[PDB]
């Protein structure tokens, strides 16, 4: 069967960090559900791009388990993700089903807010490092993409493709990842 | 007075090639208007991401001349752009007034369809090369970003950041482009 991905879209999310993973995962054959945190209404992102979610998080959650839960960045987007009790529960569940959790840029700070994957090696956008490392609950990494167990993190808009292809490789293998990468004309 | 950019969004447009330029240009302080080719309603992109345009092309056209008209890629998207009389008019008038025109991936084929910038050196996605060179109305290039006067083209999803920064540099200068690039965590 097809692998499934849940991308949580919160108001203020970084649109590039949301669209790149969604697009690349879909090119890999992954079934992606763009779930709106606040609901089914269109979501205005960090740079005002408005994206219509496939479903509300409320409805998306009750829709079977996901092979990966993706948390885009964006300062306001990550803030919203961090304050959501719904997201807290979702991430906790993913940890227990031993499911992959991927967060990029400011997104990893949501993991800290919901006490997810403590002790793991993680990376974030440089400007989110101090926030993420407050309390020393993680080991920081400078890698553009860092994968420690079922905790996958990345640094920013510029590492979005690497971040997405890493997710693809973790879910569909190196071959599928290479196939999806070729047509993108990356560096 | 902030520079202005018109991004024409048609059904089937490559969402990454749409969002990255919009986001990056807005980071540079450029007033961007995402104009829906078919109207104000949400647009379903190539990998099913649904984007809500800021306005219809009809309304956007009325809002003063733009410093740049951007054409995203996406096979169906570029085709729709290429078959649009509205787009033909916008592009012809932009060229006549010495206004920048930027197209990426399959997007440049809309330039061929509307006989825009003949004689210019251009690039496209490798898969759109034959289509673009049909008739030999341009000189082909393999540069990730190609700028020949007021015709700026790029190759694909993976060159979207370079494409957007090239637009930013052409409109606001190398310094603004550098300041916008720094926080992205690119190569």
């Amino acid at each position: 069967a097809s692998k499934r991905a849940l991308v949580i879209l919160a108001k203020g999310a970084e649109e590039m960090e949301t669209v790149i993973p969604v697009d690349v995962m879909r090119r890999a054959g992954i079934k992606v559900t763009v779930a709106g945190l606040a609901g089914k209404d269109p979501v205005q992102c960090s740079r005002d791009v408005v994206i219509c979610p496939d479903a509300s998080l409320e409805d998306a959650k009750k829709e079977g388990p996901y092979d990966v839960v993706v948390l885009p960045g964006g300062n306001l987007g990550a803030q919203n993700l961090s304050e959501s009790a719904a997201v807290k529960e979702i991430l906790k569940e993913q940890e227990n089903r031993k499911g992959l959790i991927a967060a990029i840029c400011a997104g990893p700070t949501a993991l800290l807010a919901h006490e997810i994957g403590f002790g793991s090696k993680v990376t974030t956008h440089p400007l989110a490092r101090d926030k993420m490392m407050n309390g020393g609950h993680y080991t920081y990494s400078e890698n553009r993409v860092e994968k420690d167990g079922l905790i996958l993190t990345s640094r920013g808009p510029g590492t979005s493709f690497e971040f997405a292809l890493a997710i693809v490789e973790a879910l569909n293998g190196k071959e599928v990842a290479a196939q999806v990468k070729a047509p993108l004309v990356l560096k």
